């Protein structure tokens, strides 16, 4: 089934069992006080190695405190870091994965001041805690603070720190070393003409900008020796106006191959300051592969790997078959499903927990300096935690799950995996709940992969699925289960708006279930994530859509990464939006609003969607109490409206805790 992806490959002298590589992922799982590797990190990475990845990369470790860019970033500076690095290599290696350690000074993106640092020693001098770069400059975005210009002594010290980092990996049993020269971190800062205005030997010509990197590479090669695998990450495109050209990145790669033997090139897209889409759902699998072709035709010797929205095994298999890339590299597909390679090579891709590119538990949580999680994978960061262990149930119980939404389906899946006798009662003709409605939205196409996964799991686990079956107090009593799990989700709210009872008024459920025929002018009251995604579905059908928000911003419940993707799509779809508006009335003609400036205006509509929020659909839970069955639980939105992350996590927590 996946002959090309499951084919072995030599990386330097080391033979890798397949073409699937798990990419570097800073997750804030390391000790925030000192950069030490701890059990949370060991177990996270051990699971990707158990999952069958041929190559497992560590997160990028800072070579100096000023280069620490995440609250729990791994350190590569002191002798005290060596024990944890050994423990991490042993855990990855024992699984038969090639352990590769990554070196990553975050440069201009450093946040030492926020991590309780007020002073440090750099280039033999006491300096402030500000981030460092080849040139003193500011960032076009708030997140990153103005950087200080490194002295040549600081530049020389960093080459030495990179060599030391490489030595630390080799002595602790790591099978290879990866130099992170991407996305706007320190090396990428010296490489790009946008960030490097230096007039000495470290900037100017392309060779001068590449000198820091070449010196780091030459230094590492001399230290680790000729037989040790030395790999690297380099941009194929920075998506920065005034940055380096795509051909320039190829010329840099050729400078690297000419100085040291490079055993693998990981090719990347964008900088964190890039205004364009790189990793969102706007990018489909294979949208970046032409870049790999250009590296191949330029004559790059070393094997090449590429990630960047490559979440589909069929797209990657073809890419490797055609020799476009030698290795399918991935980060978020491996966060979502650490067993993706084991599933690919056993020929069971219907079992894959696909990454939906929601950027919540991964990108968002890490950038807001929180412990990394995952929407579709509740085990992310919890692999080390005994409360998340999946153990067979001693005595089998009759488990009744009410509702085939994501919380109910995750609970049912875990309870059946652990050996319970599980039944799901679903009031509609299909599974998925609000996920089934959401999949109609332009950016939520990968939600069909979530429906596919659960449908295949229910089948395989022998869960008794009862569709078109509304659970009532009497049908529960007839079923007589040992455990009742209520997962009836949420329902659109009905705020106290004048003229809400008007026939022009509809809701998000009616739109997405096809229970309403819409006109040409459609007006949405509410600017939350759900309202926006239903509005985007309506506008994509070539209709005139206006979104009215009483609060200060639209997409107020949307994470920082997805905010941009909605701005781009609402512009492309010619969508109108108004914030700080007072909704006065809904009438036959549309909705009467008063702006914050005091202007009374009529928003003309054929349909008015009242989408201000969701209420818990808890009527069943209130009707039956806590005594209808020996154990009664409410999970997901019916227990209090939250979002998908909390629904899938509630489901998992419920499924693992059902006792025997
Ligand atoms: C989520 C951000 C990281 C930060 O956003 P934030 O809201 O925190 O920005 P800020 O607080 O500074 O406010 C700036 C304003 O501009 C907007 N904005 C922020 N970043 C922007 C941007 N990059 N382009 C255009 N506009 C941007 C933002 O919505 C906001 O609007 P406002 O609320 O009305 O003031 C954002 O810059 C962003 O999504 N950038 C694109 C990320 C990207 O594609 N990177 C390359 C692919 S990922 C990659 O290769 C990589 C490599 C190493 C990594 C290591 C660790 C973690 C991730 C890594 C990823
Ligand atoms: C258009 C849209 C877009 C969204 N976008 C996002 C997003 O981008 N990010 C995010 O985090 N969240 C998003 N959400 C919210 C997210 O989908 C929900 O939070 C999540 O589905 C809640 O899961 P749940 O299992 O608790 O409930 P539900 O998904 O609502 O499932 C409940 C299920 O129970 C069934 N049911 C109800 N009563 C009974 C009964 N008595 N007997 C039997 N079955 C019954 C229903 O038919 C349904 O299948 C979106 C929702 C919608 C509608
Ligand atoms: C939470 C998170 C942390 C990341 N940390 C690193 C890192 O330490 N080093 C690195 O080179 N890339 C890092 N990346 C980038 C990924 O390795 C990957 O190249 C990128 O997310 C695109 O691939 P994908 O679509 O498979 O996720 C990170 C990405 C995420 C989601
Ligand atoms: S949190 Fe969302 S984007 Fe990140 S790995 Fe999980 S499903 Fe993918």
């Amino acid at each position: 089934m996946y002959e090309n992806l499951c084919k072995p490959i030599k990386i330097g002298n080391h033979l890798v069992k397949n073409r699937m590589k798990y990419a570097a992922t800073v997750d804030n799982f390391c000790d925030t006080k000192n950069g030490n590797v701890i059990d949370r990190e060991i177990e996270y990475l051990r699971e990707r190695a158990k999952g069958g990845f041929g190559i497992v990369v560590s997160q990028g470790g800072y070579t100096h405190i000023l280069g620490k860019g995440y609250v729990g970033q791994m350190g590569l500076v002191e002798e005290s870091h060596l024990p944890g690095l050994k423990k991490l290599a042993d855990a990855i290696n024992a699984e038969g994965a090639m352990s590769i350690g990554q070196i990553m000074h975050t440069g201009r993106y450093g946040h030492a001041h926020e991590y309780g640092i007020h002073e440090a020693i750099a280039g033999g001098k006491t300096v402030g805690p500000e981030p460092v770069g080849p040139t003193a400059m500011s960032s076009p975005i708030k997140r990153y603070s103005p950087c200080r210009e490194m002295t040549p002594e600081e530049i020389e010290e960093q080459i030495q720190a990179h060599i030391v980092a490489a030595r630390m990996f080799k002595q602790t049993g790591w099978k290879g070393v990866e130099v992170c020269a991407i996305v706007g971190y320190l090396i990428a800062d010296f490489l790009s003409r946008w960030t490097n205005k230096r007039t000495d030997k470290w900037g100017g010509s392309l060779e001068n900008r590449a000198r820091f990197l070449i010196e780091i590479l030459k230094g590492i090669r001399k230290e680790v020796g000729d037989d040790y695998p030395l790999v690297m990450r380099l941009n194929s495109t920075d998506l920065i106006e005034g940055g380096n050209t795509d051909e320039e990145y190829i010329e840099i790669a050729k400078m690297c191959e000419a100085a040291v033997r490079i055993d693998l090139f990981s090719i990347t897209v964008g900088w964190h300051e890039s205004p364009g889409a790189a990793i969102t759902a706007e990018k489909r699998p294979g949208d970046w592969l032409h870049l790999a072709d250009n590296w191949k035709k330029a004559g790059i010797k070393a094997p090449i790997c590429m990630a960047y929205r490559m979440n589909q095994p069929d797209v990657a298999e073809k890419a490797v078959a055609e020799g476009r890339i030698d290795i399918w590299e991935m980060c978020r597909p491996g966060i979502a499903d650490p067993y993706l390679p084991k599933k690919v090579c056993e020929g069971r891709p219907e079992d894959i927990v696909t990454c939906t590119a929601c950027n919540q538990g991964c990108f968002y949580y890490v950038f807001i300096d929180a412990i990394m999680g995952c929407m579709v994978n509740p085990r992310v960061g919890n692999e080390w935690d005994p409360a998340y262990a999946i153990n067979p149930a001693a005595k089998k119980k009759k488990v009744l799950v009410v509702g085939a939404g994501p919380s109910g389906m995750e609970c049912a899946r875990l309870a059946a995996v652990r050996g319970h006798d599980v039944t799901i009662m679903e009031k509609s003709d299909s599974i998925g709940g609000e996920v089934k409605l959401g999949v109609k939205s332009p950016l939520l196409y990968d939600w069909a992969e979530t429906i596919r996964y659960y449908k295949a799991q229910i089948d395989k686990l022998g869960i008794k699925l009862k569709l078109n079956t509304e659970a009532t107090a009497d049908s529960i009593k007839a079923e007589a289960p040992d455990v009742l799990v209520i997962a009836t989700g949420g329902k659109p709210s009905r705020p106290k708006i004048e003229g809400i009872d008007n026939k022009i008024v509809t809701n998000v459920f009616d739109i997405l279930e096809g229970k309403v025929k819409l006109g040409d002018k459609v007006v949405f009251i509410g600017g939350n994530e759900i309202s926006i995604q239903t509005a985007e579905y309506v506008a994509e059908q070539g209709k005139e859509v206006t979104v009215l928000e009483k609060g200060k911003h639209i997409c107020f419940d949307v994470n920082i990464f997805n905010i941009l993707q909605h701005r781009r799509l609402m512009a492309k779809l010619n969508m109108k939006s108004m914030t700080n508006v007072t909704i006065n009335e809904i009438n036959d003609d549309g909705v009467e609003i008063s702006t914050a400036g005091g202007k009374d205006v009529t928003i003309e509509a054929d349909n008015v969607v009242v989408a201000e929020g969701m209420d818990a659909d808890d009527a069943l839970a209130k009707a039956v109490g806590t005594k209808i069955a020996p154990e009664v639980y409410s999970i997901g939105d019916c227990a209090g409206v939250r979002k998908l992350y909390e629904a899938i996590h509630d489901g998992y927590k419920m499924g693992v805790k059902i006792r025997g």
